[PDB]
């Protein structure tokens, strides 16, 4: 009958990176961080480490292809990220395809690129508010600075430690 989450965080407290180059953030990133209001933590099964391959189409808006190692296969979902109102900035494409989804925004906050990436996402679905940062590797690991920079960020916007994760990296599907 009862969800409880934290809530998502006025946009205001989200930053958007600077002079977004769509064409540089293409390409593979592992998720080596990620934190939201329905993430947790779980030592009993630690979450694997998935990547996510974004593709710019001619019309300038993102195929995005997720890949996971689950049930012993490789798990693939697409989606295509339309450019938002800034550069940076996204919404999802053919939503009335997904069942209870009304919202979905997607807001580049930081990357350099060739290394790393912070991306925060909000959606509202069956009427529940969900949010998210994923903080992206170009590798399968980053320095703790950056780690720890993904910390700050994600309890600045109301997120508890087991409410972060870092992924554990493995060889299955994302290489
Ligand atoms: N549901 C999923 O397996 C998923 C994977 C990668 C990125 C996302 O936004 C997802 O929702
Ligand atoms: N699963 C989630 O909590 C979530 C939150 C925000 C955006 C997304 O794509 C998500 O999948
Ligand atoms: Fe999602």
């Amino acid at each position: 009958s009862t969800s409880d989450l934290i809530p998502a965080p006025p946009l205001s407290k989200v930053p958007l990176q600077q002079n977004f180059q769509d064409n540089q953030f293409q390409g593979k990133w592992y998720v080596v961080g990620l934190a939201g209001n329905a993430i947790l933590r779980e030592d009993k099964d630690p979450q694997k480490m998935y990547a996510t391959i974004y593709e710019l189409k001619e019309d300038k808006s993102y195929n995005v292809t997720s890949v996971l190692f689950r049930k012993k296969k490789c798990d693939y979902w697409i989606r295509t990220f339309v450019p938002g109102s800034q550069p940076g900035e996204f919404t999802l494409g053919n939503i009335k395809s997904y069942p209870g989804l009304t919202s979905y925004l997607v807001r580049v906050v930081s990357t350099n690129y060739n290394q790393h990436a912070m991306v925060f996402f909000k959606k509202v679905s069956q009427n529940r508010e969900y949010f998210k940062i994923t903080l992206y590797g170009r590798t399968k690991e980053l320095t703790s600075e950056l780690k720890e920079n993904f910390i700050r960020f994600s309890k600045s916007l109301g997120l508890p430690e087991n409410h972060i994760v870092f992924p554990v990296p493995i060889d299955q599907c994302i290489d």
